[PDB]
């Protein structure tokens, strides 16, 4: 189901995924570091192999045996990520025919929704990477969760039209309106670098949160960390999160 | 329920239903083996008096349309109350939305919609709609309007059919399309509710080739009832649209008119 | 104050108010079941405030409620209206406007005031001015009823945005609908508008009357037609009834039969 | 100067005595309503010499003659009116130059102080003519008092500034500012049809209204005017309009 | 508190220098810019007993409740940090300690009060050292409060429209015959003439940025800018203070 809470922390190698595990991560996503493709098995395995939470990792938008790959290295999540470099520009990933569950990108209800159909099992809401800037997460969770509340209050006859709108399929909007949120969980990803940075997104309706490697450039990840996931699991707790930030 | 509804509508393949303004037409209409009449009494086109209707359901045994303007919930459920055997969301009418269709999932009587290309067939699919009317422009006698859209709307079936089921998501963004419509589709190789042709249809010939171009039967229009001869004209598009490969028939069928 | 006009026309719901040009019409409009009636005098040319002579002739003749239409903007003419005692004034856009650009300040006056809105922030500009009910519609005289589902379909679409959406969007979506914020606030502790919001705007037959309230309007108004059938009092009973009882299928479409 | 008053369009000497009678505080003589120009002298005599009330008659834009003509017969002002067929149209007639006051028209405080600055004794509010349509009046009153209250109101060194936007003679501003006013009467005109009309024009701040011959369409001409007259000065008097609004 | 100059400072020594100077309060302040470390705060806060300001990045609700919870007496929602949001505010209504935010004309200003604020900043271009900045903004939002004081009740609701202001805000200043919170200026106040002139423009008071520290004599600077401030229409004594620096 992929805990609620929950952070998810970029790893290179298995030092790294320890400190993340050690921190209280729920899961980490393998990386390597021109074209961006699937990271070496021997990279990944080296990570799996590190730790007992589940480990991520990824492929390039539309690459259908990368992900293949990955699955058949028991890898627990795939990651279609736009931050790789796009194998397809046209057509995702038909993740339903796969044993291993996908978490995808999306930036408004419309892609989260396609997502959806082609199978994605878990959605990350993420605008542009490595700016450390909180707007391009915070633009994206504003709008998905706005359109959400708008399609769980409409008249349940404007869906179809709704839908047409957003460039969605009705049967994800219904389900929608049905349950009252996403049917999948839904991470805030791009830019998260502070404390404060991660309880907002929580804050915002996300339902946890990936960080980057910008954590293992600190003077002290483990403190770094450990303060993100604090953060993130008591994000109303402005106290604590004022005393975890002063470290940083 | 989608699947008797739908069923109710299948079983009017090779048919025609024809426009008529009173019982006498409707009994002609009959007569001549049409499998079911669209009631009609005739600025703003509404829903017909009830009274119209009524008297064209007493005249038949064969089922009766009626429909509504566009979006007209209470039209529509005006006409169930009737006893109605199907309602007609139709264009022709003036729309009363013009945004939103009527949610015809929430009805018990099954609907037929109108279409002009895969996009809006599957988005009235989406609505509840059990039966299609491919058409393009009403009242022009001119069969392009009808050709256009089934050319279309078939072509675009058939691509769907074929192509690769990782595309299909895509192809439905870009059509507008529900996507699970459109996978309903892949997998029955054709549209999952009957689609009738309409809109010129006007000759023998007329109704025969829209049966060439995978119409699933044909509407025809009060036309019929200013000829000089209205059961044997009738007569013609019914045998026409039945035996629509049987051109010796057609020909001869043709020479009365 | 207006909590107090307010609870005057809160006294409307589920009704029909009636376009009436004379004592006759009026009526039968009461005898119908109407909740009040539009007082009228009637091709291209200015269309004003009718003759008070007309509006006396018509609050004379009944004991419910008699609205009269002004011009936008028109202060005087409502003044007037409030001196000849009407019991609410339509600022409406019906009538040639006297003003383009200011509506009438109607926070300043003892008679509660109806206001025609297209979308959200109108009806909330409208409020901010001291209107007392509103009256969503389109194009006027057409028999269309698209006009008044388009704006009634705007309106409530507009209101449950507003009433689910986080608390601290609403400065913005203000900023966007053009509305005043407190009156979103307002809407959204309220779960609707403060005031009642009728349809208008081609309503013909009793399935429009009752579709209006199936899209959530609060009542409707219906026009001068009534009166130009061959039966009126059995058409605008036709209407009423179809409007009270607006999920009565069988009861609306018996109702159908008679009209020409 | 004549405020609260209203001016009446009359085409003979029955109707300026009518008018007289009425209350009216001038009269407006015409000839009628192809090219329009200043009236026949004659028909002019024929109401200079049926009352003794002001009379009034118009000419042509940048009509230098037509004026001089007005003046020699011993009009009490001159209208220096858009409705005649402009003769000029750049350059209106430089009134400084006449003994007899002219009332100009204008739509908004650019136009009213360039004509106050040509010598204009007295403005008239006005839009399009002949409409029956008081939307023409309110528009320009509107303006107008709208654009006196923010110069009465504004910094003083922001002035100069101002008077280059509205295209104004800075001085005509700096008059009005010490005022808190235009230096002349300004009265409303177009479409003045009713006595709520009237009063209407009253309640947006002009000075008095100008009436066209639509008085003497009407079944009882000095019933019509009355009225108008009544409502004019008893302008926040709404019993008193309502009942006068009664008989036509 | 009216006729006041807040000043930017970095460290504990630069706010004993503004306080001494006569600042009514301090900014404490510490690519992408984000609220400052709290152990910076905290210095700042302990060495002065006037009031400390800090901050937030626009929209950043989380910061300003750590703010809160670290005792400061004002939360600064402010441009110059990089945006959180591009769309919403925070809602200050929800908070104990007050704010100032920024505003350029008189819709922003009503927009911001509609959201909580409790003070307005007017400014335009920040680190210019341009006055040109503060005093375009003063002159607008002043010359539209005028306006707005004096035209026909009956126009304000059309006015609110065409500004994308709340009408009740609009509504509190005609009633008021001014914004219903402070208003200084900010944006490019380098000599006492600047802070002079945005006072004579109708601002009730200025913020000054770290380039006081870092001329040859920053009390001597920061003094002399409190006292134009104060003395606004004192121009011998302005005159005497342009001096030295
Ligand atoms: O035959 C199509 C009709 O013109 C409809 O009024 C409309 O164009 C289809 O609506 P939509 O494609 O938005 O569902
Ligand atoms: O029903 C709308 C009226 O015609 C108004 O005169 C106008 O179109 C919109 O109102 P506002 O003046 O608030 O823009
Ligand atoms: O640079 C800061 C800007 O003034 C704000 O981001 C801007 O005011 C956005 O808020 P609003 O849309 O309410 O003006
Ligand atoms: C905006 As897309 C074609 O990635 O769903
Ligand atoms: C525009 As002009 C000739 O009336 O000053």
């Amino acid at each position: 189901e992929m805990q609620k809470g929950g952070v998810i922390m970029d790893v290179v190698n298995a030092e790294q995924a320890k400190i993340a595990e050690a921190a209280g991560a729920v899961a980490v996503m393998a990386l390597e570091r021109g074209v961006a493709r699937m990271a070496d098995p021997t990279v990944i395995e080296e990570v799996m192999n590190a730790v007992s939470i589940p480990v991520m990792a990824k492929v390039r938008i539309g690459h259908y045996v990368e992900a293949r790959v990955l699955e058949a290295l028991g890898v627990d999540y795939i990651d279609e990520s736009e931050v790789l470099t796009p194998a397809d520009e046209e057509f995702h990933i038909d993740k339903r025919q796969f044993t291993v569950p996908f978490v995808c990108g999306c930036r408004d209800l419309g892609e989260a929704a396609r997502r959806i159909a082609e199978g994605a099992s878990m959605l990350r809401t993420k605008g542009e990477p490595g700016t450390g800037n909180i707007v391009e997460a915070v633009r994206h969770m504003r709008k998905v969760n706005a359109q959400i509340r708008k399609v769980v209050n409409m008249s349940e006859d404007e869906l179809v039209a709704e839908a047409k709108q957003l460039g969605a399929p009705v049967e994800v909007l219904r389900e929608i309106k049905r349950l009252g949120r996403l049917p999948v969980v839904n991470f805030a990803a791009g830019g998260v670098t502070t404390p404060a940075d991660a309880a907002l997104m929580m804050h915002l309706g996300a339902d946890g949160v990936f960080v980057g490697s910008g954590i293992f450039k600190s003077e002290n990840p483990e403190k770094y960390a450990r303060a993100i996931v604090e953060a993130t699991t008591h994000y109303e707790d402005y106290e604590l999160i004022a005393h975890l930030s002063k470290g940083l």
